[PDB]
C-alpha cells in the first residue's frame, strides 16, 4: 500500500498474509480474506506459481512476533476455472484456499463479511485497502499492516479512456486513482473493505495496478468484485 497508514491491530481481523516457503524461511507474497475458519479468499494470480503456501492469521508485523499469529498450511487450492494468468484483464482473478486446520477466532482473527450478490457501490464510496504490499512503486513490503482510503471509481468512469478503458470489466471494482494512495505489489489477493449501512464488507480482492506504477493518477487499483462471485464461492465451499 502506497500512501497508507499503519492499521490498528484489531481493525481488519479477516486480513491474512499468504506466504510461500523459501529456503528455511517463509516470504509474504499476497493478501487474503478469511471467509470460513478453514477457507481463505485470495486472487488466482497469487497462486499461479507451484509453491508451498501457508496462511498467517492474526498477523500484524511480518517481521516481529505479534503474539497473536496462527500459522496454517494450505491444503487445497481452488482457482476460478475461467482464470487465465496471461489475461488478467479478462477477470476471474479469484481463488479459494482450504486450510489444513480450522483457525480459532478472536479479536485478531474473524471471518470477513461478503456483500450480497450483485451489489455495486455508488461512485466515490468509502473503502480501505489493506495489506503488506510495497509502500512505494518499486519499493519494499511494509513490515506492519497498512491501510489506505481508496474511494470507489464506478465502471462508467473507470472504463473511460483516460482511466482503464476496456481493461476494466463490470466484474471488477476500481478504487483510488488519486496519484498518492494505492495498492502495490504484495497487496494482491487481499481485501478492499467498504463501509455500507454502517458495516464494512469485503467488496474487492486486489487484482492489478498499472504496469507504469502503483500510485498513478487515473489508474485506480483494480479488484475482483466479490459480489459477482458469491454463488461461485458458495459452490466451491459446498463441494469441498
Ligand atoms: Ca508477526
Amino acid at each position: 500500500v502506497v500512501g497508507g497508514t499503519e492499521a490498528q491491530r484489531n481493525s481488519w481481523p479477516s486480513q491474512i498474509s499468504l506466504q510461500y516457503r523459501s529456503g528455511s524461511s517463509w516470504a509474504h507474497t499476497c493478501g487474503g480474506t478469511l471467509i470460513r475458519q478453514n477457507w481463505v479468499m485470495t486472487a488466482a494470480h497469487c497462486v499461479d506459481r507451484e509453491l508451498t503456501f501457508r496462511v498467517v492469521v492474526g498477523e500484524h508485523n511480518l517481521n516481529q512476533n505479534d503474539g497473536t499469529e496462527q500459522y496454517v498450511g494450505v491444503q487445497k487450492i481452488v482457482v476460478h476455472p475461467y482464470w487465465n494468468t496471461d489475461d488478467v484483464a479478462a477477470g476471474y482473478d479469484i481463488a479459494l484456499l482450504r486450510l489444513a486446520q480450522s483457525v480459532t477466532l478472536n479479536s485478531y482473527v474473524q471471518l470477513g463479511v461478503l456483500p450480497r450478490a450483485g451489489t455495486i457501490l455508488a461512485n466515490n464510496s468509502p473503502c480501505y485497502i489493506t495489506g503488506w504490499g510495497l509502500t512505494r512503486t518499486n519499493g519494499q513490503l511494509a513490515q506492519t499492516l497498512q491501510q489506505a482510503y481508496l474511494p470507489t471509481v464506478d465502471y462508467a468512469i473507470c472504463s473511460s479512456s483516460s482511466y482503464w478503458g476496456s481493461t476494466v470489466k463490470n466484474s471488477m471494482v476500481c478504487a483510488g486513482g488519486d496519484g498518492v494512495r494505492s495498492g502495490c505489489q504484495g497487496d494482491s489477493g487481499g481485501p478492499l473493505h467498504c463501509l455500507v449501512n454502517g458495516q464494512y464488507a469485503v467488496h474487492g480482492v486486489t487484482s492489478f495496478v498499472s504496469r507504469l506504477g502503483c500510485n498513478v493518477t487515473r489508474k485506480p487499483t483494480v479488484f475482483t468484485r466479490v459480489s459477482a462471485y458469491i454463488s461461485w464461492i458458495n459452490n466451491v465451499i459446498a463441494s469441498n
